[PDB]
């Protein structure tokens, strides 16, 4: 480039900076072509074109004025690709801010999406606010090659779109701008089928959409409605290896932790809205909004110390009673808790606090819903055609055709949305064995082998594995968090080990061996120390999350305290047992909201949480306890730096039955960082009982779940035991504990005491 064109952009007299920003074709070789790259980036120092897809990154050089830079890149197509840009001391990855020259769709564009590889589709496909002819509008693009006619039909022209009939593109993508109409429109699509059937689908693409059970879709300026404030965060994210950290996961249900009063608006960031009614039933009560849940959850959040809040799905969804796992809008947050704006606002002040935000993502079916993406052109577009591998009968739901080009396109970019337009931190899939197999809630003679006599669902598996390494390729430092109950082997590996890609999985038979555990008389106990033990025996074949989830507190299962045996001193103490063995395991930790202060009732769905329980003592003190535990854990390293490793872990003494007591260690890279950890599963305390430890020294008793402070009895050791040089569980050194009932102590040498 010249340095009279650099300067036409740095003083803003050039008549059209995509003529020149942005990726530009310089020539085509034999088997390659020529591309440069440009950028405008006022106060960056340095920047770098990422090709992430491809596992490169180039350095752009400044060309005539320090920033402005350009970066040459052979490659036979350039459509995928980020900038990282460095200010100061400070780096940014972002898309290109001159990527996209017109709102409607390209040649390129059609043809991506024909493969299904367009990553960033939802710019083109739904609703954008743009100019087309010089005249400023709306732009609709909507897949349904076998339509006959589709129309736009909305506020606008009074729900009649004879006017408004789009048109088809290469025989596959029908689009439309009206001009003059923007932000805040109300539009469906009117779709006439092959047979002259005439019907009506909310935008598949869609960014908003009317509070169900109302289902039109909205139009949103989505890069031009929230101001974002947390480059910090994302950085130290990408930079970062969350496997080597804390993870401590507040798991919440966004409809159901917390209701407002229905005598009120609903307020929202900068506005508010009518209030969303809980139910029928309930009409006194209101939802709160993503911007009231900012206020309220993030510094209850911060307060307890955990790390990250996990939601269960946010997407647009018909009804309540689904929590969730029944999607019928998937670009769109919902409209229950307010605007697309609003959670930005939640997704951004977790970041300022510090907390990640993990989504439940729902990949595997889709409701029938009329509105939704059912039979949706007048044939099985999104769903398979073939029932034995197209429906889950015994949910009444459809199984996405993951090997259709288009419909793994809706999907994968779906995923890189959520990361892309609201910053979060990680996704978690429910029931991933729902895709994995071909036989899945099927009867013989109703499934049918794939093309190698197996029950291998291949499409799902190429799609799954295809998602994981996109995602970490654009957005490192992630979290993708599966849940698969039939030990599907390899499903936190790397894809390229013949993983699925996931990097944490939750550890359901550590779940199910707990909980049992637990629930049994503590003088039977005896009979069963192999519930505590089994889970360490397979715990290296994967990254194990340690979950104990919404699924667990449901249907005539108890909440927590309610799991326990005997009175109510000792059921509190199982909890805090149970919940001290949890946070000392290797693994990273998972808990739903009710757990942490004592919730006697089950979740119900369509109530919030008794928060009126924490006006008294039991619930304050085992809230307490949480709140140490979490601080606790993200204060020793040995809970997290090698929870994957060998190292990390090792059982002291495992063997003793009889008492039901079991001690491990925890290590970190600085030995003076191990932890002895030593748990008592029966309410016998006992005075001398000894444990091995490997040096001598002074241990401090750093955690106690029997202290008076967490609703104990107070048992312990007094601050802390020195060793005594006496030989014991094959260690040299050993510790003669005080132990106190129901209870876990872990112990940490000072080596500079004084003796
Ligand atoms: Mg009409
Ligand atoms: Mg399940
Ligand atoms: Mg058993
Ligand atoms: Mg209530």
């Amino acid at each position: 480039i010249s340095a009279d064109q650099v300067n036409q952009i740095i003083y803003n007299l050039h008549h059209d900076p995509f003529e020149i920003l942005g990726c530009h074709l310089l020539e085509e070789g034999k088997n390659t072509k020529k591309w440069v790259v440009r950028a405008y980036l006022p106060k960056a120092e340095a920047a770098w074109v990422i090709r992430p897809t491809e596992r490169k990154e180039d350095p752009m050089n400044s060309v005539h004025h320090p920033n402005f830079f350009e970066c040459i890149i052979e490659t036979p197509e350039l459509n995928h690709y980020q900038l990282k840009v460095k200010e100061g001391e400070h780096e940014k990855v972002i898309y290109d801010p001159y990527a996209f020259s017109s709102p409607y769709l390209t040649d390129e564009d059609i043809y991506l999406f024909s493969e299904g590889n367009h990553h960033r589709i939802y710019e083109k496909l739904g609703a954008h606010v743009g100019e087309i002819n010089g005249v400023k509008g709306v732009y609709f693009a909507v897949w349904a090659p076998n339509a006959r006619n589709v129309s736009v039909i909305g506020d606008f022209n009074n729900w009649d779109g004879r006017e408004h009939q789009m048109r088809k593109r290469n025989y596959t993508i029908w689009e439309l701008f009206v001009p003059e109409i923007g932000s805040g429109t109300v539009y469906k699509y009117e779709i006439k089928n092959s047979e002259g059937h005439i019907y009506e689908k909310s935008d598949p693409y869609g960014f908003y959409r009317e509070v169900r059970p109302n289902t039109a879709s909205i139009v949103v300026d989505i890069d031009n409605i929230y101001q974002w404030h947390d480059e910090e965060w994302l950085e130290k994210r990408r930079n970062s290896d969350p496997l080597k950290q804390p993870v401590s996961v507040y798991e919440v249900h966004l409809g159901s932790w917390l209701h407002g009063s229905s005598a009120e608006k609903m307020p929202l960031l900068n506005g508010e809205a009518d209030p969303v009614i809980v139910s029928e039933w309930n009409p006194g009560a209101r939802f709160l909004s993503y911007y009231e849940l900012a206020e309220k959850l993030i510094p209850y959040v911060k307060d307890m110390g955990y790390t990250h809040i996990e939601l269960l799905p946010i997407a647009e969804h018909p009804f309540d009673g689904s929590w969730g796992y029944q999607v019928t809008g998937f670009y769109s947050p919902t409209s229950r808790f307010g605007r697309p704006e609003d959670f930005m606002y939640f997704v951004d002040k977790c970041h300022e606090n510090g907390i990640g935000v993990i989504l439940d993502w729902v990949p595997g079916h889709f409701p029938k819903d009329s509105h939704g993406l059912a039979y949706f052109d007048g044939t099985h577009l999104y769903e398979h055609a073939d029932p034995r591998i197209g429906e889950h009968k015994e949910w009444g739901t459809l199984v996405f055709n993951y090997g259709r080009h288009e419909v793994r396109n809706f999907l994968v970019a779906n995923v890189l949305f959520w990361f892309d337009k609201y910053h979060v931190d990680g996704i978690r899939v429910d029931a991933v064995a729902s895709m994995l197999y071909r036989n899945y809630l099927r009867k013989e003679g109703e499934w049918i082998a794939n093309e190698y006599g197996g029950d291998e669902h291949i499409e799902a598996v190429s799609f799954i594995r295809e998602v994981n390494t996109l995602l970490f390729e654009y957005f490192p430092g992630i979290l993708s968090i599966a849940e698969e109950s039939t030990e599907w082997e390899k499903v936190s590996r790397p894809v390229a080990d013949g993983g699925l890609g996931f990097n944490l999985k939750w550890d359901m038979g550590w779940m199910h061996d707990m909980l049992d555990y637990f629930n049994i008389d503590p003088y039977f106990r005896q009979y069963h120390q192999n519930n505590v033990t089994f889970s360490m025996l397979y715990y290296y074949n994967e990254n194990f999350m340690l979950a104990l989830s919404h699924d667990e507190i449901v249907h005539g299962k108890s909440n927590m305290l309610g799991k326990m045996p005997g009175d109510e001193w000792q059921k509190y103490a199982n909890v805090r047992a149970l919940f001290t063995y949890m946070y000392t395991h290797p693994g990273k930790k998972t808990m739903f909201m009710s757990m942490e202060f004592g919730q006697w009732s089950e979740w119900n769905v369509w109530g919030d949480l008794e928060w009126h329980l924490l006006q008294y003592e039991p619930h304050q003190q085992l809230k307490q306890f949480f709140t140490d535990l979490n601080a606790l854990y993200q204060q020793e390293p040995a809970l997290y730096t090698h929870d994957f490793e060998y190292h990390g872990f090792e059982w002291i003494d495992c063997n003793d039955n009889t008492h039901s007591v079991v001690s491990f260690l925890r290590r970190s890279d600085d030995p003076n960082d191990s932890l002895v950890v030593v748990c008592n599963f029966t309410p016998q305390p006992h005075s001398h009982y000894r444990i091995g430890v490997p040096e001598a020294g002074y241990y401090v008793e750093l955690f106690n779940s029997d202290a008076k402070q967490y609703g104990g009895s107070n048992m312990g050791n007094l601050g802390g035991k020195w060793a005594d040089e006496w030989s014991f569980h094959n260690k040299p050194y050993s510790l003669d504990l005080c132990l106190p009932p129901l209870a876990v102590l872990i112990l940490k040498l000072d080596p500079t005491k004084v003796p």
